[PDB]
């Protein structure tokens, strides 16, 4: 009975045509199993403790994350973590991403492959926390008074390495893998949110990097890579989020510590922002040497407004039906501290157009939240949609949705939604519906088949939404499939519904993505 008003959704197969690159159905750490039942062809190895990653001694430290311990994996073996990692995701047709570390200071352990702690409570004194359940002398480096212990020896838990040291590793994986080309690894990840090392590894980086540390970091271990593979892909720099976008971390630390009004990084480097003083620095490097060391310009986008947990009242799910405009909309202020126009995709399309062209774009973190629950079902749905009508070259969700949740069908329901692997369409077209906060759709043609896919999210919070969707430019049958999702968290086969002449209609329950197969004449 209860109903909302009516809506008109007008996709026109001729509008805003490109394709759709799969590789924007990412994930970091899912499994063979669920990459294959997803069909998902890309999975990202990568992280705070990447960062810590000894590929030599198969170790990592986790950082601000659990006590700075340097903690070994079972298995001695030189690069098993990264070996696995790739076996596991080409058993299901993905291509692996790994994270090299470029921080320097990664994990050592000590006799026996034993642990070792950064801040350690015997050597530093008492501190405010530490492992009390397996590892009691490793502190969490802050003093009983709040004050973080400082002055810390980085051998402690650590050992020194260079881009040499991490070469090695691209080596090992050539050897054991083949090149790109070849169908080895295909993407090579420069560390991850380096802007903050200074918080998440503390221990061994307590001041954050400016921006000229960073880009010579990427020109080092980039040209070390690309020498032992020219074919493989670079991705970098997988910083954090908004401050770090136009900020260095030496600057973010600065400014906590200090107020914002003087940023001694940016006014060294003539008032440049970061990310694209970093773009342009890379850029005169390729010009001047002829060879591109970064592929892809990658970053880490998480909603401010709360919406990353499990906080599912109607206020956040109203907010998380909105808050997903950062990502593409250049009117939407987010309505956070950001306080400010982010727009992200295109900001990312832009910045690499304008300050290093050729260069692909990547968000290769994001999550929204409440992935157990419809709300966070209709969000995975609306941000795959965005993108691929924006363009964006490629996503890495952080991380895999458990296999029971909605959310975990939202992915299915592009990518495996009858459960024969047919996925929605890879040449993205204009849909347009008035006001996506309620109801949001998108649409492809699928080149296997001249399907026309159009997906409809109804994000509403009650209330039946009747709606009709009007083709432009193209010739279909007399029917349309219809696969539904909504919280009864299941996708279902529904009926076909009849074409009336070049339009469909049907009825959207509250909360619910519904996937529209539109074969081609004849
Ligand atoms: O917010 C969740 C995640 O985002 C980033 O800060 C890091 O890459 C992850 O290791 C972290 O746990
Ligand atoms: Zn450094
Ligand atoms: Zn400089
Ligand atoms: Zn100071």
């Amino acid at each position: 009975s209860m109903q909302n008003p009516s809506v008109t959704i007008s996709v026109n197969a001729n509008a805003g045509r490109h394709p759709i690159n799969p590789a924007v159905y990412g994930l970091a750490y899912a499994t063979t199993a669920t990459l294959a039942d997803l069909n998902v062809p890309l999975h990202r190895y990568g992280g705070n403790n990447t960062s810590r990653y000894n590929w030599q001694l198969n170790a990592d430290n986790r950082g601000a994350d659990w006590y700075f311990e340097s903690i070994g994996e079972a298995s001695s073996v030189a690069g098993e973590r990264g070996d696995t990692f790739i076996a596991n995701s080409q058993a299901a047709g993905a291509q692996a991403m790994i994270t090299i570390p470029t921080i320097g200071w990664v994990a050592r352990l000590g006799a026996n492959r034993s642990k070792l702690a950064s801040f350690s409570i015997a050597k530093y004194g008492a501190q405010s926390g530490n492992d009390w359940q397996w590892f009691p002398d490793a502190g969490n480096g802050v003093l009983t008074s709040g004050q973080n212990v400082t002055g810390n020896n980085p051998n402690d838990a650590n050992t020194l390495v260079d881009s040499t040291f991490q070469q090695g590793w691209a080596q090992h994986l050539v050897s054991q893998w083949g090149t790109a080309a070849g169908g080895g690894l295909r993407y090579y990840i420069l560390d991850n949110e380096p802007s903050i090392w200074f918080s998440t590894h503390r221990d061994v980086h307590p001041v954050g990097p400016t921006m000229d540390e960073i880009r010579d970091k990427m020109l080092d271990y980039g040209a070390k890579i690309k020498t032992v593979d020219p074919s493989a892909l670079i991705v970098g720099p997988e910083e954090w989020g908004w401050s770090g976008y136009t900020l260095s971390g030496y600057d973010q630390q600065y400014g906590g510590l200090h107020g914002w009004s003087f940023m001694p990084d940016r006014n060294n480097h003539g008032g440049w922002d970061y990310l694209p003083w970093l773009l342009d620095q890379l850029r005169q490097n390729n010009l001047s040497t002829g060879r591109r060391l970064l592929d892809v310009f990658s970053v880490h986008y998480y909603p401010q407004g709360g919406e990353f947990g499990n906080d599912t009242s109607s206020a956040m799910q109203l907010r998380r039906n909105r808050s997903t405009r950062s990502l593409w909309d250049p009117n939407y202020i987010d309505e956070t501290w950001i306080n400010d126009k982010v727009q992200l995709i295109p900001r990312l399309k832009n910045w690499v157009s304008t300050y290093y062209p050729g260069t692909l774009t990547a968000i290769t973190e994001y999550n929204w939240g409440a992935e157990s629950h419809i709300n966070g079902a209709t969000t995975q749905a609306d941000i795959l949609g965005i993108f691929g009508r924006e363009g964006l070259d490629m996503a890495a969700r952080w991380t895999t949705p458990d296999t029971a949740t909605p959310t975990y069908k939202a992915i299915k329901m592009y990518r495996n939604y009858d459960g024969n692997k047919s996925a929605f369409g890879d040449t993205s077209v204009t849909a347009t519906a008035p006001n996506p906060d309620n109801v949001s759709a998108f649409a492809a043609v699928r080149s296997s088949d001249g399907a026309l896919t159009v997906m409809v999210i109804n994000k509403y919070l009650s209330g039946n939404t009747p709606a009709t969707i009007n083709l432009s430019n193209f010739t279909a049958q007399a029917q349309a499939q219809v696969w539904q999702l909504t919280a009864a968290n299941t996708i279902n086969h529904l009926s076909n519904v009849s074409l009336s002449g070049s339009s469909l209609s049907l009825t959207l329950p509250a909360q619910s993505v519904t996937l529209l197969v539109i074969p081609a004449s004849t």
